[PDB]
């Protein structure tokens, strides 16, 4: 029993984190085989042209430190918004890995790092506006987000910068930004967010599985009539695919998805009136159906 914001064990990723120093900038890099990946804005600099700036760089400008052993850069290249530093040593601790891009609403673990040394791990969700509400201080650029499947690390996020509202923006590991953001000094701001409906529903199911049932009712809505109240409260539309994905949770609790939707509709119209769900007085939207199954069945 119990439900917590659970990150993946971080050990496979800890052994890939290095410090990259160039100019007066120090940030974090991801060392896999003989390549170190880091944000390109580490390059020594109003509206930088990074292809130009990278031409003016030499391999010896980049200081890479794995713990205490220093790594010598033998080549360098740009890959969209990340820099790839070729080094003369393949990382003996390179895990089985792949680079995947995630979808808004999906979750990952974040290994917050400073000067190449890991400092903490937490669970994040890609917000529908392609930001993440992380916890990041100066020096944390290059910290990575990841999921683990069996023994394979799926890297999905490299941190690049904090937006004025205090939320965070980064790239996938091929250097492509999540959302309409750029690694140059703009007045760019996060766009309006919405609540991930399918996640709230999965968390309602987690609550039922854990004995919280005070919000249940006998009523059942239809997809169309639920999506109309969703729109009013700034909730993402719910699709038939979402209902199918919720099927296993439906089965295990014996509550149909559209039944649980009627209860969600009630929680939006009325409040909770001083009650809580899973220790929360808010509707929680950063647990996917997959995370619930993992924590409420097999981990
Ligand atoms: O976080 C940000 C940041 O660091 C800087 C920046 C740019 C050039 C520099 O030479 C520098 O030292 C800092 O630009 C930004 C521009 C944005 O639109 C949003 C941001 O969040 C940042």
């Amino acid at each position: 029993s119990g439900f917590r914001k659970m990150a993946f064990p971080s050990g496979k990723v800890e052994g890939c984190m290095v410090q990259v120093t160039c100019g007066t900038t120090t940030l974090n890099g991801l060392w896999l085989d003989d390549v170190v990946y880091c944000p390109r804005h580490v390059i020594c600099t109003l509206n930088p042209n990074y292809e130009d700036l990278l031409i003016r760089k030499s391999n010896h400008n980049f200081l890479v430190q794995a713990g205490n052993v220093q790594l010598r850069v033998i080549g360098h290249s740009m890959q969209n918004c990340v820099l790839k530093l070729k080094v003369d040593t393949a990382n003996p601790k390179t895990p089985k890995y792949k680079f995947v891009r995630i979808q808004p609403g999906q979750t990952f673990s974040v290994l917050a790092c400073y000067n190449g040394s890991p400092s903490g791990v937490y669970q994040c969700a890609m917000r529908p506006n392609f930001t993440i509400k992380g916890s990041f201080l100066n020096g944390s650029c290059g910290s990575v987000g990841f999921n683990i499947d069996y023994d394979c690390v799926s890297f999905c996020y490299m941190h690049h910068m904090e937006l004025p509202t205090g939320v965070h923006a980064g790239t996938d590991l091929e250097g492509n930004f999540y959302g309409p953001f750029v690694d140059r000094q703009t007045a760019q701001a996060a766009g309006t967010d919405t609540t991930i409906t399918v996640n709230v529903l999965a968390w309602l199911y987690a609550a039922v599985i854990n004995g919280d049932r005070w919000f249940l009712n006998r009523f059942t809505t239809t997809l169309n009539d639920f999506n109309l109240v969703a729109m009013k409260y700034n909730y993402e539309p719910l699709t038939q695919d979402h209902v199918d994905i919720l099927g296993p949770l439906s089965a295990q609790t014996g509550i149909a998805v559209l039944d649980m939707c009627a209860s969600l509709k009630e929680l939006l119209q009325n409040g909770m009136n001083g009650r809580t769900i899973l220790g929360s007085a808010l509707l929680e939207d950063e647990f996917t159906p997959f995370d619930v199954v993992r924590q409420c069945s097999g981990v």
